[PDB]
């Protein structure tokens, strides 16, 4: 018996502002000039 | 018996306000000039 | 026996407002000039 | 008997204000320039 | 009998703020110019 | 002066034969059964 | 001056045949049952 | 002055053959049941 | 003046077969049932 | 005058045949059960 359940995984869990540069969850790759 | 259930997954999980730059979720290859 | 249910995947779960750049969820490949 | 669950992964917990370089939750290759 | 449950990984708890180089939470290969 | 010129991603770079399972380069969300 | 050329990333560089199960370069949430 | 090329990263270098379980490269969330 | 080239990451260099539980290179939250 | 080449980096420098259970490169949270 097997029971997976309410994993979670959040990359930003809270406000993102006035940004001017570069916000990236998951790059892969890529190249990123900030 | 297997049961997966309720995984969640999140990229922003709050406001994005404002925005000047870049503001990406998952990107793959790619290039990003912010 | 497998279940597998209610996987959620949310890439923006609140508000974008006033967005003046660039805002993308899932980019592959792809040039970003912001 | 096997329950695995509640497992809990944040990249950026709190608030991500004013950004002008890079901000990068997780990075496989790439080069950031910043 | 086996439960594994709540293991909680964080990579920044706190406040991102000014940021005007590099954050990154996970990076694998890649090169950081700061 | 910036230039960023010829990046190269590949998922599958040689040949995929006699599958019978399921082959997928990028999975986003979405539920295999094989 | 920045010059950033020729990164290179492969997730299968060579054959693969007779898959029976589940072959995924990269998966971002979603469950895979093999 | 700054150059940065020729960085490679390889998943699966070699063959992967009469697989019948689960081949992953990077897997982000997501469960695997093999 | 700074160059940087020629780095080499691999996770797996050699064949990977007759696998019939679960291969994964990098591996961030999720769960492994095998 | 600063120079870095050819670091190199292996996880798995050779085959890894006839898997019945988890081969991990690198696991950053997440549950294996094996």
């Amino acid at each position: 018996g097997y029971e997976v359940h309410h994993q979670k995984l959040v990359f930003f869990a809270e406000d993102v502002g006035s940004n001017k540069g570069a916000i990236i969850g998951l790059m892969v790759g890529g190249v990123v000039i900030a």
